[PDB]
Formats: structure tokens, sequence, C-alpha cells
């Protein structure tokens, strides 16, 4: 138990229980696996599934979390619906239900998530070929949304999670070192939340910070190219360890984008309602303060973080860099990600 920090506190309106108590006479809770603001994760055993061992989403039982589980709820339905088998790569529910004014939803049980390993690995960079075959995942399960009509909004390292994160300790010549390697790379997108039909109600602000396309911190609209963004982002972060965005501030996003990217299109600074962020057509940004000494020193042009001179580390960033393009319509879509040469290195199943 942790001390509450203010009044509306992320600690409140979760599910009270005890390792070993059962819900509904049927999951017996084995341990606690996370706690997003939503509510909780829970490893637990279904007792009316031959004992498979389960992971049981319960949510707070506070009416905007409730909102956004029913909606998350219509979206894993239809991602049974088109995708039995459950083979897009897209995380599979079992069972969903109302639990005294808290829903209670159950997956398969995954493995630590693509951030918490590098956390826990200490911020060492995946090797190209995870990256490849993490990325490749990545782009498949989150097509298969945009074929149906769907933009996550959400994706990001935290929600894309190790079927298994068991690793080795392999040794490593070069530094004289031994590094923990993930010995499996599939993994499973995660959190449906958010995740809006082409039809539903469009949230104006999506993604979180480090994650967001350009379109939806302008207010332009945004679809399925938000996605993409946020894929070109988690990528970079594979490759080197660090967020590429490492920010909280719009303008200074803004900035860092033009740093690392270059101008923003005038087409979007002038059809923007945010003309606070510009002066005369363009960023009103000063490089010379001592934010634009900031922005300047922590980051550079995209293509400069290259770790290596070799072909398929250029491919990569030729995919990172398609993704990042300013213009929505412009930018690559996942249709197309999943034939750039960077994936080549692998056999189709
Ligand atoms: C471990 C595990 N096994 N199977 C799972 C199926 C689904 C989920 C999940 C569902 N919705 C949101 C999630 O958030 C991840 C992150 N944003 C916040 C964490 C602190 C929880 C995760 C976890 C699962």
């Amino acid at each position: 138990s942790r001390r509450a920090k203010s009044v509306e506190d992320d600690a409140e309106g979760h599910l009270i229980y005890h390792v070993g108590d059962w819900l509904q006479e049927r999951y017996e809770i084995v341990s606690t696996l996370g706690e997003g603001t939503f509510g909780r994760v829970v490893q637990c055993v279904d007792h009316r599934r031959g004992g498979a061992r389960v992971a049981l989403k319960i949510i707070k039982n506070v009416e905007k979390y409730k909102e956004a589980a029913r909606l998350e709820i219509n979206v894993l339905e239809k991602i049974n619906e088109k995708d039995p088998d459950n083979k897009n790569l897209c995380v599979q529910m079992f069972d969903w239900f109302d639990y005294h004014g808290h829903m209670c939803i159950s997956f398969e049980l995954l493995g630590l998530s693509t951030f918490d390993f590098l956390k826990d690995n200490n911020y060492l960079p995946y090797p190209i070929h995870q990256v490849r075959h993490m990325a490749f995942q990545l782009c498949q399960a989150v097509k298969f949304l945009h074929d149906n009509k769907l933009t996550h909004t959400d994706l990001k390292p935290e929600n894309i999670l190790f079927v298994n994160s068991d690793y080795e300790l392999t040794y490593n010549l070069e530094k004289k070192r031994d590094e923990r390697s993930v010995k499996s790379t599939a993994v499973r997108v995660v959190d449906f939340g958010s995740a809006t039909f082409d039809h539903e109600h469009h949230s104006t602000i999506v993604s979180t910070r480090h994650y967001r396309a350009p379109e939806v911190i302008l207010e332009l609209g945004w679809s399925q190219p938000c996605d993409v963004w946020s894929i070109g982002c988690i990528i970079f972060e594979y490759y080197v360890g660090f967020t590429l965005f490492q920010t909280h501030d719009n303008r200074e996003h803004l900035a860092m984008m033009e740093r690392i990217l270059g101008p923003i299109p005038s087409r979007m600074i002038r059809k923007t309602r945010k003309q606070k962020y510009f002066y005369r057509g363009r960023l009103d940004w000063d490089e010379n303060t001592s934010a634009g000494r900031y922005v300047r020193e922590n980051c550079k042009p995209l293509r400069r973080y290259l770790t290596s001179e070799a072909e398929e580390h250029h491919q990569l960033f030729d995919l990172i860099e398609s993704m990042l393009e300013y213009e929505p319509a412009k930018r690559l879509t996942l249709g197309e990600a999943l034939q750039h040469p960077f994936f080549a290195r692998l056999r189709a199943e």
C-alpha cells in the first residue's frame, strides 16, 4: 500500500483484493502484474477453464474508465470476430464481465512489455535483428486494425508485450561484459481503451506525449496515419534505447521536430488554430535562448543517430524517416511498411 498524494489520486476507485481471493467463484488471484490509470492487471487461475493462467484487467469503478472499458471490449470483440485464431498479433480476450461496478476483462497471459524489458536491462538498445522482428510484428498487428477501420491512438513500448520475456545472459566479447537478450521476440499489442473506429467521436488529444503526431498537436484532425507516427518513434526507441521526443510541451515538441526532421510544412502552420506557437508563418522559437540551446544540444537530425554505416541500418532509418513524415496524407501507410526493404531479411510464414 502506497501514500495518497492528492484528492484526485490514481489509487482511488480500484477493487480491493488479496492474493488468494476468488472472483465470482472462478478467478483465483495469484499476483498483481501492473497498475495503469484504468485499474490493475492481475494474474489469475481460471478454474472454469481447466485452471488456465490468465491476465485479468480489473477496471476502476469510475465512469470515465468504465466508458473506456466498454469501447475496448467492443474493439476486442471485433478483433476476435475478424481474427478467430488470434493470428494478427493483437492480444486475445477470453471473457468480460461487470463485478460490482468494476469491469473485468480476461486475456491470455503475457510477459513483460518491450519497454520494461528495456528499462530493467539498463536501456541497452535492442540489437537490429530484434528491432526488425519487433517492428515487423508491430506493423502487422496495427495494419490489421487499419484494415478494419480502427486507430489504436496510444501505441507505445509499454503496450507491446513479449509473449515470453525470458532472457539469456549472452557473452559480449567487445565490451568484456555479459548482456541480457530476450530469447523470443514474439509480441502482442495491448490496451484498446482508446482505440477509435473511423465513424466514432475522435478525441482532440490522443497518444502519450512522446508518440504524438504533429497533426494531433496542431489539432488538424487525425486518423490511421497518427499510429504510423507513433510506430516510427517506437522503432527509433528500440534502436537507441531512449525516447526520440523527450519533452512535455507543445512548443518544445514542435521545436524538437524541426531540429530532428526539418521545418514544419506551411500548410499545417497556416491551417492550425494553434497560432500561439507561430510567428510570421513559421515556428515562434528562438534557438539562441537557453530553451533553444537545450533543444539544439539534446537532439539532432534523425539520420545522425545511426550507430553504424551498414546498409541494413540505413534501411531502418529509411523506414523511420518515412513514418515521421509531417503530412499525414504523405506518411508511409502500414501496408507499404510491410513491403519495406528493411524487413526483407525475413521470409513469409
Ligand atoms: C501482462 C499481461 N498479460 N496479458 C495482458 C493482456 C492485456 C494487458 C493490458 C491491457 N490493457 C492495458 C495494459 O497496459 C500496459 C501499460 N500501458 C500499463 C501497465 C502498468 C499495466 C495492459 C496486459 C497483459
